[PDB]
């Protein structure tokens, strides 16, 4: 199966006690106080202190 990611928009995220951003990913669920991410094969849920949702 495939999660097709929410159109217009790419996000960079930090992962615990990593101070650099990683990305672009894609979104894939924006929730209340996280988000759903996939970069590449890689699947991953960020809280969104963590998250820089950028509109595209
Ligand atoms: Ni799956």
């Amino acid at each position: 199966h495939h999660h097709h990611h929410i159109q217009n928009f790419r996000v960079y995220y930090r992962d615990s006690r990593d101070p650099v951003w990683k990305g672009p990913a894609k979104l894939l669920w924006k929730g209340e106080g996280a988000v759903v991410i996939q970069d590449n094969s890689d699947i991953k849920v960020v809280p969104r202190r963590k998250a820089k949702i950028i509109r595209d």
